[PDB]
C-alpha cells in the first residue's frame, strides 16, 4: 500500500459512541470520510508491541488485505495512514457487524458465501486461521446480508506440500515425532468451518466442556454422535455435511472446493 503521513484526522471524523472492536494492539472505531460521508472501519494498529518493533506485523496484514482485494467477501482495504506510533488501516464499514439459532435456509446461503471467501484465499495459499463468528461479518442484519471476512492478524501464507517435502529431509533419517505430526494446513480452516456450521444449525457450541481441559480433549477424542433434540428439524445433508468437516484427521477433511460442490449447498 501507499502508506499515507498526512494526518488521518484531516480526511476523517471519528464517529461517536462504543468503539467496534478493541484488541492488545488494536482498536477499531467506524469513522466518516469528510469528502464522502461515507462509513468506514479505521484500525489503529501500534507498532510497538512488547517493546520491539512490530511493524511489519501490520505490514503483513496489509499485504494479506491486499492478496484478497479482488475478494468480494473479504474486507476492503481503503487507505493506510501512519504516525510516530501507529498505522491506521481504514477499511470498509460492514453494517450489519458480527453474524452472532438460524434458520437451516440462512446458513446454507451464508454458509456458501463465507466458502467462496475462504476458497479463494486457500486459492491464494491463504490460512486465515481465526475463522469464527466474531470475524465473519454481514452487510446488514434485517434482512440478512452478505458476509465479509476480517482479521487477518493470525494468518499465514503456507508453503506447498513441495516445500513440505524438502523441509523434510531424507527419509529414513525422520523421527517418529514428525511423522505424527499433523501441521497447520488448509484444512485447519475447515475444521473452524464445521464448529462454525454446527454452531448456526444448533446454538450449541459442539466441543464446549465444562472447563477448557475438557474442551480441549472432547475436540481431540471426542465422536459426535449429533442425534442432540436440534437436529430433528435438520436436513440430513446438513449433519453430513457438518460431518465431512468435523473429522479429526486433517487429510480426510473436505476442502473447501469439495464444500461447495456437497448437495446441502446445492
Ligand atoms: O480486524 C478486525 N478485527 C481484528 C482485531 C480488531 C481489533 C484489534 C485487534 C484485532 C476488524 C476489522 C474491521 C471490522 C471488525 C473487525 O473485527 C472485530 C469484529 O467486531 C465487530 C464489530 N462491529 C463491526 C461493524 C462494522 N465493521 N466494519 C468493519 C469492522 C466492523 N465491525
Amino acid at each position: 500500500s501507499m502508506v499515507r503521513t498526512e494526518p488521518f484526522q484531516d480526511g476523517y471524523s471519528l464517529c461517536p459512541g462504543r468503539e467496534l472492536g478493541r484488541g492488545k494492539f488494536a482498536v477499531v472505531r467506524k469513522c466518516i470520510k469528510k469528502d464522502s460521508g461515507k462509513e468506514f472501519a479505521a484500525k489503529f494498529m501500534r507498532k510497538r508491541r512488547k517493546g520491539q518493533d512490530c511493524r511489519m506485523e501490520i505490514i503483513h496484514e496489509i499485504a494479506v488485505l491486499e492478496l484478497a482485494q479482488d475478494n468480494p467477501w473479504v474486507i476492503n482495504l481503503h487507505e493506510v495512514y501512519e504516525t510516530a506510533s501507529e498505522m491506521i488501516l481504514v477499511l470498509e464499514y460492514a453494517a450489519g457487524g458480527e453474524i452472532f439459532a438460524f434458520k437451516e435456509k440462512d446458513v446454507q446461503r451464508l454458509m456458501r458465501q463465507i466458502l467462496e471467501g475462504v476458497h479463494f484465499l486457500h486459492t491464494r495459499d491463504v490460512v486465515h486461521l481465526d475463522l469464527k463468528p466474531q470475524n465473519i461479518l454481514l452487510t446488514s442484519e434485517s434482512p440478512l446480508g452478505d458476509i465479509k471476512i476480517v482479521d487477518f492478524g493470525l494468518s499465514r501464507i503456507l508453503k506447498n506440500s513441495e516445500e513440505l517435502r524438502e523441509i523434510m529431509g531424507t527419509p529414513e533419517y525422520v523421527a517418529p515425532e514428525i511423522l505424527s505430526y499433523d501441521p497447520i494446513s488448509m484444512a485447519t480452516d475447515m475444521w473452524s468451518i464445521g464448529v462454525l456450521t454446527y454452531v448456526m444449525l444448533t446454538g450449541i457450541s459442539p466441543f464446549l466442556g465444562n472447563d477448557k481441559q475438557e474442551t480441549f480433549l472432547n475436540i481431540s477424542q471426542m465422536n459426535l454422535s449429533y442425534s442432540e433434540e436440534e437436529f430433528d428439524v435438520l436436513s440430513e445433508s446438513a449433519v453430513d455435511f457438518i460431518r465431512t468437516l468435523l473429522v479429526k484427521k486433517p487429510e480426510d477433511r473436505a476442502t473447501a472446493e469439495e464444500c461447495l460442490k456437497h448437495p446441502w449447498l446445492t
